[PDB]
C-alpha cells in the first residue's frame, strides 16, 4: 500500500497508460479501481502494450480466481516478480513517484 512506489492510488487508467510510457517490459504500477470501489488495477508493459488486470476481492485477493489468493498486494506483487504465469510477464521495474 501507500507507502508502496508501485502504488499510484486514484489514477484514471487512462493517467496510467501514459506513466507507463516509455515503454519497457515488466514495467507496472498499482491503482484503485473507478466502476468498482475496494477493487485494484495492476498494469503491465509488455510488448509496446498495456495490459491490466483487475484485482478481485474474494475472503482475500486475487487475478486468476481461484487460482492464486493473497493477503496483501505487497505479496502478489513480489509473487508475479518470481513466475510470470497468468499474466502475460514478470514484474520487473515498479513505474514510481
Amino acid at each position: 500500500l501507500s507507502l508502496m512506489p508501485w502504488f499510484h492510488g486514484k489514477i484514471s487508467g487512462q493517467e496510467a497508460v501514459q506513466q507507463l510510457q516509455p515503454p519497457e517490459d515488466g514495467l507496472f504500477l498499482v491503482r484503485e479501481s473507478a466502476r468498482h470501489p475496494g477493487d485494484y488495477v495492476l498494469c503491465v508493459s509488455f510488448g509496446r502494450d498495456v495490459i491490466h488486470y483487475r484485482v478481485l476481492h474474494r475472503d482475500g485477493h486475487l487475478t486468476i480466481d481461484e487460482a492464486v489468493f493473497f493477503c496483501n498486494l505487497m505479496d502478489m506483487v513480489e509473487h508475479y516478480s518470481k513466475d510470470k504465469g497468468a499474466i502475460c510477464t514478470k514484474l520487473v521495474r515498479p513505474k514510481r513517484k
